[PDB]
């Protein structure tokens, strides 16, 4: 009985949206967790730039509080930072997709969306909010010709919502692999045990 809107994020909404990620999603995904991430300016852009795509949403409570967000962007088919822990972060995500191209499994997809930032209030876990965040894409989707949603999770707990609603995990690489010039950067909390790479063909 804790009930929620689903909404476009607006430009307008930016503040309100990084005032939650900082209580929770700065604190608490798994690898900002292991680095004790602190104030970080360039998550906090990062996490902001995909807004103006339009297909971004967050769930609100009756007190109009952000309680969830699923921050979204296109990502294109490819062709030919001072903030020290975010910068190794940045520099996994970047091993990821030199390890794997999404688009190699999906070939003849030029456009598909990628799910960025996905951060839940604490106190409203296990609802399914993040579930239903994710589903409110679909229409977006569907309304724009995209066939695949690639949601790249750090979080074991994520990569079950996404198991919930039929993605499938077309890649995935142990945090304990992960070695840039032969040593372990990320060693996150069981049952936080890798890169999860999530796809969807919706
Ligand atoms: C990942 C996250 C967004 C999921 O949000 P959610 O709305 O609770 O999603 P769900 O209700 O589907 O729960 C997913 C799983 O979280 C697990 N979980 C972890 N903590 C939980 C808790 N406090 N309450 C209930 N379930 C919890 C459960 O295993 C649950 O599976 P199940 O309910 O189907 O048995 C949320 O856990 C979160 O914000 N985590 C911290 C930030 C993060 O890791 N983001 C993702 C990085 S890719
Ligand atoms: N998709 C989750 C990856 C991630 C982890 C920490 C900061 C920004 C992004």
């Amino acid at each position: 009985g804790s009930p929620y809107t689903i909404e476009l994020i607006q430009p307008e909404d930016g503040e309100a949206v990084i005032a939650m990620l900082k209580t929770f999603f700065f604190k608490d995904e798994p690898l900002n967790t292991f680095l004790d991430l602190g104030e970080c300016k360039e998550l906090e852009k990062y996490s902001l730039k995909p807004l103006p795509d339009n297909c971004s949403y967050k769930a609100v409570n009756k007190k109009g509080e952000i309680i969830g967000v699923f921050l979204n962007g296109l990502m294109r088919r490819p062709s030919p930072c001072e903030h020290p822990k975010f910068k190794k972060i940045l520099s996994l995500m970047d091993h990821v997709e030199e390890q794997f191209n999404i688009f190699d499994v999906y070939p003849d997809e030029e456009l598909i969306l990628d799910g960025k930032i996905l951060s839940v209030d604490t106190n409203y876990r296990g609802l399914g909010i993040a579930g239903r965040l994710t589903e409110r894409a679909y229409e977006y989707m569907r309304e724009n010709g995209i066939n695949v949603y690639h949601v790249l999770c750090s979080s074991h707990y994520s990569a079950r919502v996404m198991e919930k609603l039929g993605f499938h995990e077309v890649f995935r690489m142990q945090f304990a692999d992960y070695k840039p010039q032969g040593e372990v950067v990320f060693k996150p909390a069981a049952p936080h045990v890798g890169i999860q790479v999530m796809a969807k063909e919706v």
